[PDB]
């Protein structure tokens, strides 16, 4: 049967500390592992503040420490592991500049791009609280010779908008680039139009740019998050639509015609699996078996919200077949069920 | 927006003991809740063994007091509430009779008719232990003239098995009436043939029989179990499968061609709704708000294994309209997928 | 002289067709006859079935069609006659229930109760063909206003088996019934240890409860034994397959048996007339007739089948003929050349 | 399991004509067959004769054409066979002799003796019709150098009867002799008296006598028949009594204090055994397989009467265990019943 099916199974990360859940410290978004003299790196938003966030709908009352969203006063921070369960948290790769340069208000949502031996980060850069009044948070790149720092800017809204009117025209959500046929395809997100979602493509031969835009885009027109891995010559993606079950890998022969593959269940949200060959031109992608992703709603208290960064186990992978990723049943215990509980 | 789409969600029971949880004491495949002056009652399936179940696969290892599974040894016990959450417990219903009549070994998977004045239990009656040869309990009836005891027996193998080879040959399980044009309506369940559950019909003008086979049968053809309330001038039907995320409400104009109505989630097992006519014969069937339900993976530990009732709300009427039912995502702690882990 | 020892004379009956002998149609287990309104009444196990058995060691192989056991996939047929001799086979009396109700395979092993102006029939009721071999066949009763029917099913598994580990754990066949001290008193045998046990079982209502003697077995051996009311006890003779060793037995009330007689070429299922046997008279009268059946009437074992037939003997107290006084038996020599060298 | 214990298995004989078994031909009391120069050799009483017997209380009314009795009018003749159940009859073996030599009426029951190289027949002489009555039929010997003939008369009455009073006085019946301890050791029968059966030994160191009574006799004081084989250093034995099933296998370790070894059924009347160590002075009897016998109720029509002989097997052997011969149930077909019938 399909190899581009299977199970996610879920494991709790040892190494960061979240003030005891309290809102205060709040971990996502975090970026495809790699992996540099035996040891796994990841790069991840990263809040601590003296108060939870206030809310989208209160971003007037934020200030210089009450951040309105959970993404709002963050950096980049970095973490190494030697089996991808227990990590340590090393420090911050990307610090917010300073105001008003921008991102000087948030830098979030990293993803790495390894290119002729320097690393790069792709992220996005905020300015103002998140909620007021619509965002613009273009996407900014900083690089480095190792995988540790230091990182030095490299550019700011490398990945241009679209023209107005354009499905593209207020946001590039998300980068995330791979290497494939030679050069950086990076995929990336924006709502528009009763908002649907879409998945652009822009590519370039210097990660600083320029990038341009793929003539097909948006090359999805389904599904609030994706990730995307190379597989066999083509492109493989895990696509989720936000609180429903609907969840499916797809795959493009070409990068860019994508088609459904499987239907999934209890998929990773902000899924970042680990791939040897991200980064490598291939034209042979062997597929994925385990890397993070997050949770938004740690907290029982959304007054006090936070997330937490987690490790997820699947068999997507060509050159491994195991069975216990393969059923196609999905069992809760009842606390599952008592948690949705009647008004 | 849909009559028969719901989201589900659950209540813990006041009332029911378990023995802590040590796989003693069990209680499930409870009987749609019926409302005589004033008190809900239940009847549902109980075990209280000296030692958790053996195993199907270990039925020979089974004495008068070792159980092979969950529903081994059991009786019909039976429960009030004023409020359908807080039980009273009242005492057994229908006891095992003597051996070697039908039952001795164990009787279970009530549900409840009223008719012509009098209360009719339609259950499973088992001789061996279960798994111990090919199953084989063909359902029995009991009447009372209160809700409360004393209980008559009534009949043995009310319905009749199919002639060999048919889809119902061996087994009518999950009895279940209402009354529909003016006759009692009884569903139940086989599985046959990789072998699919079916679903029949029987039809009688005599609770104590005889019952005769639907043209038509299987009247689906599909899902593991479900459940049937008076819907408008048809039937309507919960549709569960074992394992996946996918159920359906199902709907017959005419009680026995069932059409897709919605796709429902997290929907519950061994559904039982109440429904205020469901033996009322009014041909304008106003749906249900609530239940009763069942876990039969109460414990951790599968060598002491049980199961409990539950409440499960909805809102499946013509006669309520409740948007906080009405959603159509789901969204599960982190817990949830933790409880899903790797090996 | 003794008078409960007697041979026994054996007489052919008339009416009955078994497709000239050819294992497809079967008759045995005859209830003990009943007089009513000048014709005696018999109920017995019948089969008439496309093939003969297969055997109980081939059990997987039946079918709806195909029978295990000589007494697979049968029915209670009943007949009348003027004589004892001459019957005619009037039709069904217990049809088997639709499946899967107890019985549903087949019911077999009848015997009559009569009861308060009403009649009633005890009988096997099977799930699943003999041998197969998980042997469970308890009593079920149907009862009727006449000795024609139509009968109602009445009750199954009415006599209840013993909790694990007691010798009467998993068998009561052959019910028979008689009255006596004003109750229904229903005697019965189990497999167990093998040995056979009897028990009794005894009633107020023939739909049950029946509540067992404290004291079963009542009897510790006999393959196969029938009662019939004595004096002031119940008289029984009892058997053995294979072995020609019978007895009458004795008990002054109706559970401490003793020896009373031995006797020879004894019938097999035998089914006493007795008038009193349902008359609670304390004045058993005894009997001088019956019917009986042999399951090996067949030459071939591929082809088997049993037939009915009739009994004479004196082993009452209201006759005394010596023509069944006589102690020996002769058989000519073609019943030597019967039992060959292989 | 008994070594004197055997059900016993009949075959019909190939070689003998009984007019259609009209009642004027018929052959009875078989002795004991002998195995001389690869082919066995029997002696028996035969009846050839113008019409049946009339019966012995009709004695008064015999002639010399019309017989009393069955054995009435008789000559013993002999038969051989390769097998033992084809039979070739060769001629007369004793002749009545001249009236009124004892015989000259009746030559019959004989059997036979192998001593110092010679063959020995003994039978009962009759000289009256029998019934006519006052039975006095003593026994008579012949011998030759061969089976075949010619034999030699060699005495009359040569077993003593008993002094008037004694259970002797009046006959030796069924004189048959074995080898045992040096000495012919010859048995016999006599009724006497509520009339019972002895049997009685008489010793002799030469066939032609004297022979002298045992001390203890009658040696067995049942039994209306019996035949006898060296057994171990005793003698064993098959006691019939006449219309029961009480038939017993007895034992002697001295060949004179008999006791019961077992109960047996349905066996051998006029039962003649071979054992190829009956004159062999063994101390150490081997038991039997095979024989003759007979039945004398071979009409339907007791106004036709005549015997015939027939073959038994067994296994009464030491030398031989078959398990075909060592079962304990019997079991008769139903015409075996019908032919119980009543008046
Ligand atoms: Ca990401
Ligand atoms: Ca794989
Ligand atoms: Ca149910
Ligand atoms: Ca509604
Ligand atoms: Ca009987
Ligand atoms: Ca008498
Ligand atoms: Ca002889
Ligand atoms: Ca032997
Ligand atoms: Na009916």
């Amino acid at each position: 049967d399909n190899e581009l099916f299977s199970q996610f199974k879920y494991t709790r990360l040892k190494g960061f500390d979240y003030n005891n859940g309290d809102g205060t410290i709040s971990r996502r978004d975090p970026s495809r592992p790699i992996l540099v003299n035996g040891k796994y790196y990841i790069y991840y938003t990263k809040r601590d503040t003296k108060v939870p966030p206030i809310g989208w709908n209160r971003a007037k009352e934020a200030t210089d420490e009450i951040p309105s969203t959970d993404w709002d006063l963050c950096e980049i921070w970095y973490a190494t592991s030697e089996d991808g369960t227990t990590w340590k948290e090393e420090g911050v790769a990307i610090a917010r500049p300073e105001k008003p340069k921008p991102g000087w208000r948030s830098v979030a949502t990293p993803d790495i791009l390894v290119w002729k031996g320097k690393y790069y980060l792709y992220y996005q850069a905020f300015n103002e609280p998140s909620g007021l009044r619509g965002d613009w948070c273009p996407v900014s790149v900083s690089y480095a010779d190792s995988p540790d720092g230091p990182w030095t800017h490299g550019g700011d809204s490398v990945i241009p908008f679209g023209k107005k009117g354009e499905w593209d025209q207020d946001a590039t959500h998300d980068p995330q680039p791979i290497v494939y046929k030679g050069k950086i395809h990076l995929y990336y997100k924006a709502a528009y139009n009763k908002y649907a979602v879409g998945h652009g493509l822009a590519i370039a031969d210097d990660p600083l740019g320029p990038f341009e835009k793929h003539p097909l885009n948006p090359v999805m027109t389904s599904g609030h998050e994706t990730t995307y891995f190379p597989f066999k010559e083509g492109v493989a993606t895990l696509a989720i639509k936000d609180g429903n079950e609907r969840y499916t890998m797809q795959y493009a022969k070409d990068g860019v015609n994508f088609e459904i593959a499987s239907v999934v269940s209890l998929a990773p949200t902000a899924a970042a699996p680990f791939a040897a060959d991200a980064f490598t031109d291939s034209g042979n992608g062997r597929g994925v078996t385990w890397g993070l992703c997050h949770f938004t709603n740690a907290s029982n208290n959304p007054k006090k919200g936070y997330s937490i960064i987690a490790r997820f186990d699947c068999d997507l992978s060509l050159d491994v077949d195991d069975p216990f990723y393969k059923n196609t049943g999905v069992w809760h215990r009842p606390e599952v069920y008592f948690a949705q509980a009647p008004r």
